[PDB]
């Protein structure tokens, strides 16, 4: 309960040595786990959502971590898989590369490097992950979803995105993952 007024897990960043003081879990996550786990509050661009995946991860918040995939792979992840994952991993700090929110008319990417440790010492997943936007069947407004290239999928490639968008998966989410 206490990690509210301490720095905010994607705030920690073991590359950079700040002027400007980390935000807090309550100033700048928080809001964002909560709204989701109650609700609406989301995440504005590719690069946000991914930084509050990385502290549901740090916090172990593995219900964050599955309503922010992408909804058409969501089922064919295992959450108690992902739980223990989190907590075994002693993370060690975010560095955001790169945000490129203009991928595709519908896609962005962001690389980072998450740190973690181990008997060995500091060591970092470089990654390059790709974020999808969708609109709610609800009102004009969209959300950010993560593209989980990890999960086995027996996708059509000529037939409609698992997105939603209608473009043709090959021409759509397929180019990505
Ligand atoms: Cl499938
Ligand atoms: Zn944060
Ligand atoms: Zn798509």
């Amino acid at each position: 309960m206490l990690f509210s007024i301490q720095t905010c897990p994607c705030q920690i960043n073991p590359a950079l040595n700040a002027v400007s003081t980390p935000l807090l879990y309550q100033d700048c996550c928080q809001p964002y786990h909560d709204g989701l786990y109650n609700q609406a509050i989301r995440a504005d661009t590719a690069e946000h959502l991914m930084r509050t995946r990385y502290s549901a991860f740090v916090l172990v918040k593995p219900e964050y971590i599955v309503k922010t995939t992408l909804p058409a792979q969501q089922d064919l992840l295992d959450i108690k898989a992902i739980e223990n994952w989190a907590k075994e991993t002693d993370w060690a700090g975010l560095e955001v590369v790169a945000h490129t929110p203009k991928l595709s008319k519908r896609h962005a990417q962001v690389e980072f490097k998450a740190y973690f440790k181990t008997p060995d010492g500091l060591q970092a997943h470089h990654e390059l992950s790709t974020f999808v936007k969708i609109k709610n069947k609800a009102n004009s407004d969209a959300s950010w979803y993560f593209l989980d290239p990890t999960v086995s999928m027996s996708v059509t490639q000529k037939q409609p995105c698992i997105c939603g968008s209608g473009e043709k998966f090959k021409r759509c989410c397929g180019m990505y993952i």
